[PDB]
DNA sequence: GCCG
DNA sequence: CAGTA
DNA sequence: CGGCAGTTACTG
């Protein structure tokens, strides 16, 4: 519900490809509030009565109505569009957009051409379309099955699960996110070498983004992977390894939503705890600007409803933290 | 941008 | 580190 | 006034 969103969408981008993402969070909050309610806005009060909005957006909700349309959008910077296009290739965020901009770049064949990219950009820009595009949850499957069967095949202990948005239920996902871990609480510990050279034996890796691969103690993995046969694309992949003791909130974290993880670390500090995908703790010591300064305790949390008890909140299933 |  | 994830 | 997630994890 309220389509006087899809109007402040449009500047809440704006915002956020410009480097304000503060503002643009402002904007996300309030977009999100108003796709949230049950009822069609109609009137002032009624927008600022809303958490999550103000004087200022009520103000501008009033025009979406009262107008059918915000002036403020009729000026918004021509080098948007551009930015945004910039911004979307894998490896590039708003500052290096907003330089390829300055330098007169004003298209993908000039990045192609002109630009002088790093590995991960290149490769952002060899599959532009693919990177933007989403795959059916039953082609996450596959995938996350491909990696379970080569982890398994050196380690049938490893314990392999599909988190993100797959675990969350959603029918398309941007990408494939694996958790590994294994049950023994040691066996997990340098297998990325393993598991990503037995993954490029078969072909199934083409490019890799992120991996850290000359210390043992990688926990990430951000690539591209291909299924093989036709009608096939090239597909994100995410994988993580973590030692069995962080598996709940490590599982917590790597399923989301992005913005359920932020709520939730949020609830965690207002409460004097601390949460990340690495553990939940309590009586955190932090400074006046609200920084971490002392490490405080962590809670045992053997699975996610722990992490939800101790933060005091009624358990939620991966698809209710579709946030 | 909103909010404490 | 700044940038991007 | 000043935080808005994580003292999150890589890259160069
Ligand atoms: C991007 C991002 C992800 N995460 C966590 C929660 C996400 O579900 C998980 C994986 O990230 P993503 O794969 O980016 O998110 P997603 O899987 O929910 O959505 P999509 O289908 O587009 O891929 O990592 C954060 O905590 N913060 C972030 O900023
Ligand atoms: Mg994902
Ligand atoms: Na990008
Ligand atoms: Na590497
Ligand atoms: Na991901």
């Amino acid at each position: 519900n309220l389509h006087i969103t899809e109007k402040l969408e449009v500047l809440a981008k704006a915002y956020s490809v410009q480097g304000d993402k503060w503002r643009a969070l402002g904007y996300a909050k309030a977009i999100n509030a108003l796709k949230s309610f049950h009822k069609p806005v109609t009137s002032y009060q009624e927008a600022c009565s809303i958490p999550g909005i103000g004087k200022r957006m009520a103000e501008k909700i009033i025009e979406i109505l009262e107008s059918g349309h915000l002036r403020k959008l009729d000026h918004i910077s021509e080098s948007v569009p551009v930015l945004e296009l910039f911004s979307n290739i894998w490896g590039a965020g708003t500052k290096t957009a907003q330089m390829w901009y300055q330098q007169g770049f004003r298209s993908l064949e000039d990045i192609r051409s002109q630009a002088s990219l790093t590995t991960q950009q290149a490769i952002g820009l060899k599959h532009y379309s693919d990177f933007l595009e989403r795959m059916p949850r039953e082609e996450a499957t596959e995938i996350e099955q491909t990696v379970q069967k080569a982890a398994q095949a050196f380690n049938s202990g490893l314990l392999c699960v599909a988190c993100g948005s797959y675990r969350r239920g959603k029918a398309t996902c941007g990408d494939v996110d694996v958790l590994i871990t294994h049950p023994d609480g040691r066996s997990h510990r340098g297998i990325f070498s393993r598991l990503l050279d037995s993954l490029r034996q078969e072909g199934f890796l083409t490019d890799d983004l992120v991996s850290q691969e000359e210390n043992g103690q990688q926990q990430k993995y951000l690539g591209v992977c291909r299924l093989p046969g036709p009608g096939r694309r090239h597909r994100r992949l995410d994988i993580i390894v973590v030692p069995y003791s962080e598996f709940a909130c490590a599982l917590l974290y790597f399923t989301g939503s992005a913005h359920f993880n932020r709520s939730m670390r949020a609830l965690a500090k207002t409460k004097g705890m601390s949460l990340s995908e690495h553990a939940l703790s309590t009586a955190v010591v932090r400074n006046t600007h609200g920084c971490k300064v002392g490490p405080g305790r962590v809670l045992p949390t053997p699975t996610e409803k722990d992490v939800f008890r101790l933060l005091g909140l009624p358990y939620r299933e991966p698809a209710e933290r579709d946030w």
